[PDB]
RNA sequence: ACAU
DNA sequence: CGATGT
């Protein structure tokens, strides 16, 4: 329908999938970068999309903001609503960091409330989400 | 089949 | 072409 311009948009970027993962959140209206995570050596697209939403929830909660969050990831939206990231990535020594972050994000969801609406960015109708990394 |  | 996910 209509873009809600008063919102936060988040997205993952990577070098390979699985591969090096990063994510960021931007003001949908202005494009200003509000947060960007230092690259994580190995993760998946969906783990990064999930972390990006949870980071957005935490960022907005700390600022008393009721803005919605846009994500282009059906998977990550579902994982956040379930409070469970059902990733297939092997959990071993190489993937320890991403799994630690995912575990901690789940723990945050299980210990806090939020009213932030989590909305699907409608890429087919509106083009690329404003937090996209432009690598495709 | 659809979302990344 | 490879990959992650519902
Ligand atoms: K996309
Ligand atoms: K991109
Ligand atoms: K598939
Ligand atoms: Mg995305
Ligand atoms: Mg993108």
């Amino acid at each position: 329908e209509e873009i809600i311009w008063e919102s936060l948009s988040v997205d993952v970027g990577s070098q390979g999938n699985p591969g090096i993962v990063e994510y960021k959140g931007v003001d949908t209206k202005t494009g200003e970068v509000l947060f960007e995570r230092e690259p994580i050596p190995i993760g998946t697209n969906n783990m990064g999309e999930f972390l990006a939403i949870v980071h957005g929830l935490r960022y907005l909660k700390e600022r008393n903001s009721r803005k919605p969050i846009y994500s282009d990831s059906q998977t990550a939206i579902k994982w956040v609503k379930d409070k469970k990231a059902k990733s297939t990535l092997v959990r071993n020594e190489e993937t320890a960091l991403i799994w630690k972050l995912v575990d901690e994000a789940e723990e945050w969801l299980n210990t806090h409330t939020y009213e932030t609406p989590i909305l699907k960015w409608q890429t087919d109708k509106w083009g690329e989400i404003k937090a996209d990394y432009g690598r495709k």
